[PDB]
This record gives structure tokens, C-alpha cells and sequence, in this order.
């Protein structure tokens, strides 16, 4: 069972605020599909709730939602009460949010990280990216320009 994490962060490490992602990067959707299509995607229940009803579940992937709530209904997803329960297919991508990235990092051998060149200083209640330690290796891709007006770039990090 391989596990990867995929996220986008501002240079501050902020990934979420007010139940949403505080930028848009339409051009990076193809990369997100490329990585995740045909695989299991795992997300925390706050990330599931952040997806509009019309976009969820994400098509072409097995959607799994992590919650402690016995009852919890996430229609079009399988709800599980632990991360280890999700991790049963050959390839699983954790697609957010902050709590779940922190839970899943020990299990991961890939992180696909888009860095957005925005000064987005941290504020109370923000969701933050996990911190990568020295075990991680990988390169910094070249800058790309979004029509949203922001530069962004892709880190493909991996470890054994
Ligand atoms: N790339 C990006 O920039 C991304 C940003 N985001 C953003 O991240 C934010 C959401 O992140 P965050 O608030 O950290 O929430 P999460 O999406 O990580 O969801 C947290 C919920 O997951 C469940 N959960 C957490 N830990 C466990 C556990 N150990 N066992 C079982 N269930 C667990 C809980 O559900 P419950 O309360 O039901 O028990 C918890 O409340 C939003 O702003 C979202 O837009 C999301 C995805 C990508």
C-alpha cells in the first residue's frame, strides 16, 4: 500500500482559511487529476464539507472521508474512522486537509506540493501544511504563471 500527499501552499505554509483555499490555480487541476485519477483519495471530513455538492464525490476516483463520527454520511464516499482503514488499495492519495496531512505524513513516500508565490501571512485558525523533515528528497520545478495573477511551482518530493 503506497501513500502520497498532494497539496498547494502559500510560501507562509498556509493551506486553508475560513473553510476554503485562499487562492485559485485553475491550471494546476490537470496535475491534480494526473496524480489522483483512478486511485483512492482520502480526505478529512472538513475538506469533504468544503467541496460543493456539485463537485463531490470527485469523479474517477474512490473517495474516502475520515471522521470520528459514527453516523457520518458523506454521500458518494466511503466513511472510515481511521486512516489505516482507508489505506487498503495499492495507491492512496491524501488530498487534505491540515489535520489529515499531519496524520498521513508518516505513512507517505511522495508529496506533490504546489507552492504559490503569495504573501499570505498566518492567521489564527488557519490550516497549515505539514513539515517535511530530512528524509525527503526532490526538486523544485520552474515557475509557472496562472491567469489568477500568481506564479506557482511544483515540488515532487519522495523518500523510501
Ligand atoms: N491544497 C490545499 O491547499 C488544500 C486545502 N484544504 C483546506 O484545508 C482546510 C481543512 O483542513 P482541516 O481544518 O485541518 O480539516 P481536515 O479536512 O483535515 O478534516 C478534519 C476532520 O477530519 C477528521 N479527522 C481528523 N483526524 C482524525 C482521526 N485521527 N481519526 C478520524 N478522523 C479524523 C475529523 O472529522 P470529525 O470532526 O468528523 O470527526 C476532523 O474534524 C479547509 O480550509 C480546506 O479548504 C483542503 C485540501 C487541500
Amino acid at each position: 500500500h503506497m501513500v502520497g500527499l498532494i497539496w498547494a501552499q502559500a510560501t507562509s505554509g498556509v493551506i486553508g482559511r475560513g473553510g476554503d483555499i485562499p487562492w485559485r490555480l485553475p491550471e494546476d487541476q490537470a496535475h491534480f487529476r494526473e496524480i489522483t485519477m483512478g486511485h483512492t483519495i482520502v480526505m478529512g471530513r472538513r475538506t469533504w464539507d468544503s467541496l460543493p455538492a456539485k463537485v463531490r464525490p470527485l469523479p474517477g476516483r474512490r473517495n474516502v472521508v475520515l471522521s470520528r463520527q459514527a453516523d457520518f454520511m458523506a454521500s458518494g464516499a466511503e466513511v472510515v474512522g481511521s486512516l489505516e482503514e482507508a489505506l487498503t488499495s495499492p495507491e492512496t492519495w491524501v488530498i487534505g486537509g491540515g489535520q489529515v496531512y499531519a496524520l498521513a505524513l508518516p505513512y507517505a513516500t511522495r508529496c506533490e506540493v504546489t507552492e504559490v508565490d503569495i504573501g499570505l501571512p498566518r492567521e489564527a485558525g488557519d490550516a497549515l501544511a505539514p513539515v517535511l523533515d530530512e528524509t525527503w528528497r526532490g526538486e523544485t520545478g520552474e515557475w509557472r504563471f496562472s491567469r489568477s495573477g500568481l506564479r506557482y511551482r511544483l515540488y515532487s518530493y519522495h523518500r523510501s
